[PDB]
């Protein structure tokens, strides 16, 4: 475990983060993809054996000793809102489990769902507070990778406001 578990935000490419493991917003097919997935499958491709896992649930495979953390959440342009929320939570709640189970005192995550998967909806505050269900009853300290200078600011104000 970290001695303070800690929320973070950085606006980078997760690709380059300094964490202990790796969250994809993969695809269920295990595909290159694009976006964050793509960063990811050029970084680690390794990590693609075998990676294909259904909506709402992980896999990790190791790149060397390098754990990458499938998890594939629900694109809104195919589920209903009510049906593609409860995917969201469950692909993080998957993420949590697997995060644990690693032994990782840290992780670099996106926020599932808002990229090519969000149905053209901003689903920042939905897929955050997904995050913070998941990961709060967990003592990794955990760092979120955004591209966006507002999203770098709505979520930095959404850890400090818990603080
Ligand atoms: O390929 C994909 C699928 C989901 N999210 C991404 O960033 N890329
Ligand atoms: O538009 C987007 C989607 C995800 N993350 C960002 O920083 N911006
Ligand atoms: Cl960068
Ligand atoms: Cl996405």
């Amino acid at each position: 475990g970290a001695m303070a578990p800690s929320y973070r935000v950085k606006r980078m490419d997760i690709a380059k983060n300094d964490e202990e493991c790796v969250v994809n917003a993969a695809n269920p097919r295990g595909l290159p993809g694009d976006g964050v997935c793509k960063a990811v499958y050029k970084k680690w491709p390794e990590s693609f054996k075998n990676s294909a896992t259904p909506v709402g649930t992980a896999k990790t495979v190791m790149c060397g000793t390098y754990p990458v953390i499938h998890a594939v959440g629900p694109n809104f342009s195919n589920y209903t809102e009510s049906e593609g929320d409860r995917e969201l939570a469950a692909a993080y709640r998957e993420v949590a489990k697997e995060v644990t189970r690693l032994g990782v005192n840290s992780v670099a995550i996106p926020l599932l769902s808002t990229g090519v998967y969000s149905g053209g909806k901003d689903r920042l505050t939905q897929s955050l507070n997904h995050l913070f269900t998941a990961m709060d009853s967990t003592d990794a300290d955990v760092v979120i990778y955004c591209r966006d200078k507002e999203w770098e600011k709505k979520i930095s104000e959404a850890i400090q406001m818990r603080t």
